[PDB]
This record gives C-alpha cells, sequence and structure tokens, in this order.
C-alpha cells in the first residue's frame, strides 16, 4: 500500500480536489493522488469551457477511468481561465502526475464578481485536514 501524496502547499476539498494558488486571482485545480489512484487510469476528463463562470461546489466536469466516473466540482467561485489541454491526448497525466502536468483547470477570481481568493481559500482544507478525511 502506497501512502498517497498530499502536498503541504495545496488546499483541498473533501471530494479530493486540490487547489493551488497560482496568482493573486488564480487557482489551479486538479485531483489528488488519492483520487487518481482510486479512480483508476484516466481515460477521459470532461472539463468546462474556458470563460465558464463557476460557483463553489458546482459540478463542472468529470474525470473518468474505464471503471469509474467522478464529478469534478468548482472548489471556488470564479471563471475557468485555463484547462489542461494535455489531458485530451494524455489523460493519464492525471494519474502519473496529479499535482503537476495532470492539473485540470484554473479558476480565476475577480474580487468584483466573486469572493476574493484570500476568503475563497477559507472554505478549503489544508493538507493535514485533507489527509484526515482519507481512508487509505
Amino acid at each position: 500500500h502506497h501512502v498517497s501524496d498530499i502536498p503541504s502547499d495545496l488546499h483541498y476539498t473533501a471530494e479530493h480536489e486540490w487547489i493551488r494558488r497560482s496568482g493573486d486571482d488564480t487557482v489551479r485545480v486538479g485531483i489528488t493522488d488519492y483520487a487518481q489512484s482510486a479512480l483508476g487510469d484516466v481515460v477521459f476528463v470532461q472539463l468546462p469551457v474556458i470563460g465558464t463562470a463557476v460557483t463553489a461546489g458546482e459540478t463542472f466536469g468529470e474525470v473518468e477511468s474505464t471503471k469509474s466516473v467522478s464529478d469534478l466540482y468548482a472548489p471556488i467561485s470564479g471563471k475557468v481561465s485555463e484547462v489542461n489541454s494535455d489531458l485530451d491526448g494524455t489523460p493519464q497525466l492525471v494519474n502519473s502526475d496529479p499535482y503537476g502536468a495532470g492539473w485540470l483547470l484554473d479558476i480565476q477570481v475577480d474580487s468584483s464578481d466573486v469572493a476574493a481568493l484570500e476568503s475563497a481559500l477559507t472554505t478549503l482544507l489544508d493538507a493535514e485536514a485533507y489527509r484526515g478525511t482519507l481512508t487509505e
């Protein structure tokens, strides 16, 4: 049994997404090591369109192995500002590198339209709290 990687520098949701603050107004989002391992080899990733306004907790996609499908949720409100085009051809990046090249999308927040990031991040789990949720 491998112990799943949970980078200390990320935030998480209980539903096994990670959130990296990539800029003042941007988070990058993927699924955790635990999630990718549980799902199985990702054969498909449905991500939302760049520009899509998302609200926290909203289903905006799905990640799919041959055995399993899992909804992807917006961990924060904002707008999808990037999606990882690599996953079209190489979806198993999610499995091989869940926190790196396997990232799914970015959500950009404007303070104006949605919660400032500082605040948005307060709904999210830290690495330790995420680990705490896991039955691994």
